[PDB]
């Protein structure tokens, strides 16, 4: 299915939504994860809060200054650890005629001043802050708590890492970018816009993901030679045009407030927000995961890089081939395009 591998918008019912891992299942039974991210827009009548009214006093330990160098389509993100400021202290610095959306028509255009203008005025990102602003009641698709087999690094060695099974915030202002990157341990991610202006987002197919990374080994040796897996320094940033110059496919789409992005394994993608607005993420998995997480490359070069031992996984859903893999023998080629086992009972 999906045979262009375009992103998918999908529309579930009230009873659609409340089962999570099986809403997972279904849209990758329409090809859903061939684009490598999907929107997912919750029934009308669902709010995960009652109103985002008494967060003004939440602090971000620590804000980030992005600066970043480039010409012609490349560039590198520097981030610069500010001191913690509290949300009001940041909206006000985004809202400033300083930080302030510019003024556009279409998102073409809003795009178009992106890529001309981000090495200059370099914007603060209230990134990774640990944290929901889910209500503790709300059953459905809550970040916080989703129940996917990812629970079993927790539920087997105790050990979390923040950001990656547990939620993480982000608060950002016009210019704000996400570099390339897939997820740690190349696994699903799931993104739920709080409120405020929209984020963009850019992806590539998995099954041209190889693609992108030889074109980014080849626009940064040096990178390259220093770190099997730099693109997961999450500091490369590469132009729309630059892709479609070197034939590398990819789409692009727009999130807005109270919209979900869910990026599949192995699936890179990138963007930037449109002004002041809140979002809130984690990390998932499903058994078609599970291979990825065995094949991820991992980065060779920094300390405290997420690395999940994937044991335990291969013990309990790939019990005959424990032996094989232990071995280093276990040559399964991942193919992208099938969809995860869960999706059984949408294919009958
Ligand atoms: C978890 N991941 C899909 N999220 C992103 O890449 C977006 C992060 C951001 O909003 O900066
Ligand atoms: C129930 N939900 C998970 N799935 C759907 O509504 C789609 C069912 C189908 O495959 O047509
Ligand atoms: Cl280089
Ligand atoms: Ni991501
Ligand atoms: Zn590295």
């Amino acid at each position: 299915l999906n045979p262009s591998a375009r992103i998918m918008t999908f529309y579930p019912t009230m009873e659609e939504f409340r089962n999570f891992s099986r809403y997972i299942a279904y849209i990758e039974s329409q090809g859903a994860h061939r684009a490598g991210l999907a929107k997912v827009v919750p029934p009308k009548e669902w709010k995960p809060r009652a109103s985002y009214d008494d967060i003004d006093d939440l602090v971000i330990p620590a804000p980030i200054q992005q600066l970043v160098t480039g010409q012609s389509g490349l560039f590198t993100q520097y981030n610069i650890q500010k001191k913690a400021m509290t949300v009001r202290e940041f909206r006000k610095i985004a809202n400033s005629d300083k930080y302030c959306t510019p003024r556009y028509s279409e998102f073409e255009e809003l795009e178009r001043k992106y890529w001309k203008n981000l090495t200059f005025n370099p914007p603060i990102y209230g990134a990774d802050v640990n944290g929901t602003l889910y209500e503790k009641h709300v059953d459905e698709w809550n970040i916080g708590r989703l129940r996917t087999i990812l629970d079993l690094v927790e539920k087997e060695s105790g050990i979390t890492i923040e950001g990656v099974n547990t939620p993480y915030l982000y608060f950002g202002m016009w210019k704000t970018s996400f570099a390339w990157h897939t997820e740690d341990m190349d696994l699903y991610s799931i993104n739920y816009l709080h409120f405020g202006e929209p984020k963009s987002w850019y992806s590539v197919p998995p099954e041209h993901g190889k693609r992108l990374e030889r074109l980014a080994k080849g626009f940064f040796p040096g990178s390259a030679q220093s770190c099997e897996a730099f693109l997961r320094h999450k500091m490369t940033l590469i132009s729309p045009l630059m892709l479609k110059k070197y034939g590398i496919p990819f789409d692009k789409v727009t999130q807005e407030a109270g919209e979900f992005m869910i990026t599949f394994p192995y699936g890179y993608h990138a963007g930037f927000n449109h002004g002041f607005n809140c979002a809130e993420s984690t990390n998932f998995a499903t058994r078609r995961w599970i291979e990825y997480g065995k094949q991820a490359v991992l980065c060779s070069c920094r300390k405290d890089m997420v690395k999940i031992s994937m044991d335990v996984f291969v013990r309990k859903f790939q019990p005959e081939r424990y032996k094989l893999w232990k071995a280093g023998k276990d040559n399964t080629v991942i193919d992208h395009t099938l969809p995860t086992p869960e999706a059984a009972e949408f294919l009958k």
